[PDB]
């Protein structure tokens, strides 16, 4: 069925929805003071797609899953950012590391330790940072 | 764990590990609190039979959630904190479709939440020892 953990953050920008994949790819996190957006490649029912969620700006962290490599825990802070409630950090595990958190910007943190099962995907808010984000997930 | 959904595991590393295990159905949780929560109790249905399940100390004041049917546990946040030496639950509550309960405690610590936009609560793991050491959950759709 469908398991959707989160929304973690604001409730500004524009509600995005990458829905489930079969496996992700690589993730990658733009950040600078706050999270400014993440992009998603993953293969979807065999084709390879890729999602960009917030805004432009920032510097990228990317992580590629290697073989067997899946993620199992995302964790974060919620901020107000010059008035805006957006991730100010962010980060992510796989079974074999941990990664981040990303962003300069500390406020009320969040965390997602999964002791069994894995994110296949995201969902949340986004604008000219990425102003929320869940998770979805899997057996 | 046969296709299981276990996230988790929000406090701290002492005390012994226990698992409640899924559950078909959860009648009621109910938590027991003072400065922290000192331990979890739960009946629910499993297989059949009714069982109720013991989790964390013995020590606190009770605080029940009744899930009337059609009901579900749909969020669980607290906070994770050093209570004279040991890192255990200060504070924890839930969510259900219809309504929400706690926090249950009164020690401050470092926040943790899990608001669910899909899918509910079915069971429980954590440590427990005098308190509520820590607290996880079973998800499914």
């Amino acid at each position: 069925g469908a398991i959707k953990v989160g929304a973690w953050g604001g409730n500004g920008g524009s509600a995005f929805d990458m829905g489930p994949a079969y496996r992700i790819i690589s993730v990658k996190i733009f950040s600078g003071d706050v999270v400014d957006g993440v992009d998603v490649t993953f293969t979807y029912y065999g084709k390879t797609e890729t999602r960009h969620y917030g805004g432009s700006g920032g510097t990228p962290h990317e992580i590629v899953l290697q073989e067997g490599e899946y993620l199992v825990g995302m964790a974060g802070e919620v901020a107000n950012y010059h008035g805006a409630v957006v991730l100010g950090k962010l980060g992510f595990s796989t079974n074999k590391k941990a990664y981040g958190p990303f962003g300069n910007t500390g406020g009320t943190p969040f965390s997602l330790p999964i002791a069994a099962g894995k994110i296949s995907g995201f969902f949340g808010r986004g604008g000219k940072f990425l102003d929320a984000i869940g998770v979805y997930l899997e057996p």
